[PDB]
């Protein structure tokens, strides 16, 4: 179906009609790009914390104004959808979601209370979709920059009732019910070495070095117990470039970092006054992201990869995880350089897609955050920074949600959007629960 | 073509699936959205500021977290467009664009510096879709909230260099080469009246008391003007209901205020810590927003009656104004009253294009605003407050980018939706700029 190749600004700015991204109607394109036939394979991409505004602002400083996201902004329909999280006590709307409640709604389908992982406001666990799609003896797949413990990777494979429960000695304290040795299910990671997605790959090696309280490997590491169980463990991209088969019978297990992988660009963070005070920032590439660690990009390919050999079909989430993480640390440089990595991601997804034919590419976020752009003379009371643009101009961001240091999340609604069968099914506005709903139907999972 | 009907959550939130938006796929319902076919009608609703974060919090408080918008939330192609201006030195992107340059960017089709009106950076004057339209024979309407020589109704009439030059003496002093007695066009109000649109509704009657310094009407007031030209002059509800035709010979100017028409609804202003520290607030309805004072809807419903006589088809904007307004001045209550009042208008406005037909209907917004839905017990250090939503739980709003008072624009970009002929071009990424050639091709002017 086509896929969106140029609504980068088509001319001169300045002149008549220089700004258009549109060359013709739209609604022969649209018509082309609508299909309700069954989706073979599914990627979600999410970014942590990329609603609109971020993605505007990592467009303007990356690609400039009337630039164009390849992967981020190729995808047709599109839509707003909804993320508010519930009370606990009282079941009634909290309208600021935590990533594991956000994490939660779309992969199960119901909505739950801030910190929940996999569980309801009863406490009760219900079937992931990635669950559901090894039931159903689709490959299954789960990557992201962060600790793997963190709650969009968990929320696939674990149900605690705390996102705090990475390993034994904190779900033990934390999620006594969960705790292993209390006859619970065990830890997130636990959970996660149980739940044998074929590929997962990210950081959060160390909750690994952990010993299990209980159970058939008590006293070994988690990693001992990995291997015993059948994992093959990778640590680095050249290893992981050595994969040639990721299935049931050797799941793979790429650990690159002990907690979130590194950031792409570096830059300082952004402070009181600091567009009026300090000089523009130009972000500087991060010397330590590594030609020995694997890209968001190269881990989505190779899970492509590993994955399509399953003549059933696939489900793979990719997650761009440290967009969130340095949006809460105010620092612009590190969250537009998360936003460009995972276009990279999104763009192989696309041209996978593109030539596959049957499947659906989804592209979202949990919730929305709280950089906004302002104008470059304001004075601001929270943290600003002012940045240097592939326009040549200045860009400022403002941070102002929270004194308490980490900009927090916001709960505007914010896009989604979609390419490939059912995509049709984000257009309008819709609920985070609905994805679920979409995914499962477009895959034929019952 | 379909309306969507009900897109409110369709059960218990607390259950799976209760949340879900979505009944069914909705791939058939979006093939029967598109269609080239010519417009004969475009219907144009501008919510001031109204970005996606505004339309949550206003859904959130009015119709609850899982509630339903009748009119915003009904229409079924959504896309999201960037609306940047320039800088008039250098011609490069300027990120946050005011009310002026944004509203030039649609109605003329392109980019200007903030605060032109319907000039260029080089200070040219390009023909509005108003003026293009009324060439064309189809019938004009202009509809807003606000002052009629604030910027968004302005735009379609005005060729200023400054959105200053409301009325004469402004004109003299602030846009001296537009300044009638300096051999220019006149201010935006003499421009307004020299344009005859066949209705134009709003408050800015302060303005027509001033007396034109040359020309014909010299020493008359602008009012006496607008009488000695054939101008219908109505003040208030019943006299508007009066009006049985409006057209070239006897056009219709409704001024029912002074300057901006009255708010919706009352509230105090958001304060520092205001959640932390006072109770939650409910918004009461404004005593003085009259029984005598026609709503947005009322105004809406009379112009399209009016201007549907003419056989040839019409253009119409409306402005929801204070949204924009009241997000400056911190008060959530106003700026959400003013989102429930353009979410009627935007009810009458899709009942008559179900049944004509062939009418767009386009909402969108001329920029994103401060307000911010944050976490009940946010510690921020900007401007809070703590609202009683429909659900029965507090949510939290925060306006944390300006210590100026005034609550600045932003930069992201934001939803833009349609319904009806060529409703298609909205969807994906596209810019403001592309709205006038969309509305343009769709009404096939030249
Ligand atoms: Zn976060
Ligand atoms: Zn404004």
């Amino acid at each position: 179906m086509p896929v969106l190749e140029n609504r980068a600004a088509q001319g001169d700015i300045t002149a008549p009609g220089g700004a258009r991204r549109l060359t013709g109607d739209q609604t022969a394109a649209l018509r082309d790009s609508l299909s309700d036939k069954p989706a073979k394979n599914i990627i979600l991409l999410i970014g942590d914390g990329m609603g609109d505004s971020e993605i505007t602002a990592a467009r303007n400083y990356a690609e400039g104004a009337g630039g164009f996201f390849k992967g981020i902004d190729a995808l047709p329909l599109t839509g707003q959808y909804t993320h508010y999280a519930l009370n606990k006590k009282t079941g009634k709307p909290d309208y600021v979601t935590d990533s594991a409640a956000s994490a939660t709604a779309w992969s199960t389908g119901v909505k739950t209370y801030n910190g929940a992982l996999g569980v309801d406001i009863h406490e009760k666990d219900h079937p992931t979709i990635l669950e559901m799609a090894k039931a159903a003896g689709l490959a299954t797949g789960n990557v992201s920059t962060a600790e793997l413990q963190d709650a969009t990777p968990a929320a696939l494979v674990a149900h605690v009732t705390s996102r705090k429960c990475y390993g034994p000695s904190a779900t033990s304290e934390k999620c006594p019910g969960n705790a292993l040795e209390k006859g619970g299910k065990g830890s997130i990671t636990e959970q996660l070495l149980n739940a044998r997605a074929d590929v997962t790959l990210g950081g959060g090696a160390k909750t690994f070095a952990e010993t299990a309280t209980a159970g058939e490997w008590q006293g070994k590491t988690l990693r001992e117990q990995a291997e015993a169980r059948g994992y093959q463990l990778v640590s680095d991209a050249a290893s992981l470039n050595s994969v040639t088969e990721a299935n049931q019978q050797k799941p793979l297990l790429g650990l690159f970092a002990d907690g979130n992988m590194p950031v792409r660009w570096l830059g300082p963070k952004a402070t009181y006054h600091g567009n009026i005070d300090k000089p523009a920032v130009t972000c500087t590439p991060n010397p330590q992201r590594n030609d020995s660690v694997p890209t968001l990009a190269q881990m989505t390919d190779k899970a492509i990869e590993l994955l399509s050999k399953n003549e059933k079909g696939f489900f793979l989430q990719v997650e761009g995880a440290s967009i969130d993480k340095q949006d809460h640390a105010a620092n612009p440089c590190g969250q537009i350089g998360e936003t460009v990595d995972l276009d990279e991601a999104v763009q192989r997804a696309l041209e996978f897609a593109k030539k596959e034919g049957n499947t659906l590419v989804i592209v979202t976020a949990n919730h929305a955050h709280a950089s906004q752009i302002v104008a470059p003379d304001t004075k601001a009371p929270g943290l600003t920074q002012a940045l240097n643009t592939k326009d040549g101009a200045v860009m400022v961001m403002s941070y102002g949600n929270s004194e308490e240091d980490s900009q927090e999340h916001t709960g505007s609604q914010l896009r989604i959007a979609a390419y490939g069968p059912h995509a049709a099914n984000v257009v309008g506005l819709t609920d985070q629960t609905d994805l679920f709903y979409t995914m499962k139907a477009a895959l034929g999972l019952k």
